[PDB]
């Protein structure tokens, strides 16, 4: 457990190689969840790229933020995607809280702390916990199989992750850097493993 | 009676049976009233939908504010309709207050706290007190008969109502969230009943 | 004498015949004047109307602002007209303050507190006092002959005249609400007569 | 030598005969000089004008602020011209400080207390003292020979003349309206003559 | 050694021969360095031109920080070039910091105070430090070989060089104008020689 405050991770080349795999200390499968994280990459206006990626055994998209050209950022969960549009992209880090709950379906995403109108998706269903959480490419197959044209490239960090929904204050709070206790996933005692070109900086984003 | 402070109903699919039936301890004929609420919803630039519906054994729109789509808030009373119209529109939750008093005839809309234009509309004519306020659906006939294409997707509250014209100073109250004492409908000791897809979650406005 | 402080004339209906008639304590020709006023209407984009009518025994337009479609506001003096462009008008309420002299035909315009380039207009002319003064028409002829294509429809108020020219710092203190002794037509003491359908309510600016 | 603080020079009528003639206690030959003033006028956008003509036995445009449509300021010193392009114009009262030096050439161009970058002119050369100072219009010949296409229409004061160039700071104060000491042309204790439609009133800019 | 503090060079026609050598007490090749420098310039929307030319024996372009019309900045180092689009210029000073460390292959870009994504570039690379630093042109071969439309017309200042990557917190002290120690070039203490048409002036940024 090393801490990454005031630091990301660097994605500096395309390629379908480097990549960085987070171990969770998940014993339960999860009714509900939150995952907060900065990103910041230009590739917005040019192609689709991957924002995480979580996998299991019985599905390589069980939980994917992927952003899709000329649309914005596509939620999935099982398998099934909404849309959350974006008409125009602004040049900047961006910060994002996404939440689903197992209960009523609904999904809360936050992206730079103004909440988008609340949907539903796949009601009744269950996350796995036997999970391999990778960043920086999008997993088509267990533990490998990447795709150069969905990797991403840029800096990220921040990331944590929940298993019960936050309440709006608390999302401010997040986005106000104010003391936080994540219970699945942390940024501040968090565990990692490097795999080809990533490099650890001083984050850009205050 | 319960307390909503701080509280929304959510309709997250458009269907035609999800549904909040609102009782009014109403005794006598309205000569005026105001009504407040929240709502919140990316439907606006799509197609129309109902914001409130008050009906009656004699009108299915005693009450109505509704949107039509490329022209905006559409005040209807007695089954006369007049508009006012928002050349664009903004995505983000939306507080509208509006009065309406039979002497004169007078309507004042109310949209984020700055006032539109007084109109006029069906001067001399009574609001009769037996009704069925029905949240989420367009209710052409007496408690039933719904509409998948004007029901309302989004999540909504702070439902108040008065029974005579509020002053400026206090729609700027009201706006405010500084205390008042509504006497038909108290959102702070709210009445209801919940029918179909509809659920209680913490509001995302201020 | 009536206090109006906080009030304003309605005009509803666009109509012929609802207007209110203003008795001028007025003894002198006028050699010069200022005439503040709140007025606040949508028909800006829609087709002309007249904000205030002085009409005396000799001439229908002896004093009037008018709005010309597409083009703006319109003040004219004896019978003649200069234009002050507005190329896009905004939808809220605005306050003009305009005044002329008869020594160098130098005429002032104010809205919104900015002032407009000054002008000249009919040097050497005199205004006489034997006036009619009226609200939401244009008079033609003295004491009626109006046009419903000219009626205004909307909310005015705080109608104040002088018989000299202020400075700016007064046009500025006139803008701030400030205290103030018009010695012509006062709104704190004014003296009116109503006509048709005109109603009077609690003013909606500040 | 009058005191016209807060006060500014009126031309209203588009003529060529009124303007107002300046007398400097000059003495000396000026190897630099800065030239400070207010002016607002409304002809920007529809045909050109001078700002300020200082001219000489041996030429019509020995100093010359001129607008040239759709370019811009056009400063011109012993009858060579520089531009300053500006792109879009606003209706509002703008201030100007310009300065130019015999020694390096440079020419210094401030609008809206907002520099411009510097340029070359005329390196070397010198402008004589003996000078017919003239305002509101285009001077082509020794005090006379006007252009009603030239002339100006609007209002203008606050014009000092130094004989050196001042340092960006001093420029901020003068914009800043502070105390400062002008050595060639004083509007505290400025001397003139008036000549046709020209009056005397309280400046509009603050 | 002379303090250039609220100084700058200043290159006010385009040409070929005014130009301005700097020498750079440098013994070691450099694995990393920033430099930061002011300048402004009206020459963006029109053609390119050199903004920094560091040059040695084996490579005419060893840094060369360039604008290309059209495109933006363009950093390259041992003959390689990036991008960093600028979609549209304003008309203003305007401050920039780069970074280059051999490590990594990392580029930091600095604009405004606002940084750019990082990228990579010529990993592994050794900069030599028999230098040769020209301002104003862009220098095709050791000390000569200017093209007249690659000068540089403008005012530039606070020209500083280090050997290692500053930390972000410290580029915003640089913006921020607070106390700093260069090691490698000190506008503070500096070492330059003048050729052509360049002068002294003070800095017009603040």
């Amino acid at each position: 457990q090393t801490d990454m405050s005031r630091k990301a991770f660097v994605f500096p080349k395309e390629s379908d190689t480097s990549y960085v795999s987070l171990k969770a200390p998940l014993t339960k499968p999860l009714k509900a969840f939150t995952v907060c994280l900065h990103f910041y990459t230009e590739l917005s206006s040019t192609r689709g790229y991957s924002i995480f990626s979580y996998a299991t055994k019985r599905q390589d998209n069980e939980i994917l933020i992927f952003w899709s050209k000329d649309i914005g950022y596509s939620f999935t969960v099982g398998g099934s995607e909404i849309l959350f549009e974006v008409p125009e992209v602004t040049v900047a880090p961006v910060h994002i809280c996404t939440s689903w709950e197992s209960a009523s379906g609904i999904v809360e995403f936050w992206v730079d702390g103004k909440p988008r109108v609340r949907k539903s998706l796949k009601k009744g269903y269950t996350v796995g916990a036997e999970a391999s959480i990778i960043l920086g490419q999008e997993q088509d197959s267990f533990g490998g199989n990447f795709e150069g044209s969905q990797s991403l490239v840029g800096d990220i960090g921040n990331v944590n992750m929940w298993d019960f929904v936050l309440s709006p204050d608390e999302i401010n709070t997040i986005y106000l850097g104010g003391p936080f206790s994540p219970n699945v996933l942390n940024w501040r005692a968090l565990k990692y493993e490097v795999q080809g070109e990533v490099f650890t900086k001083p984050q850009l984003w205050p």
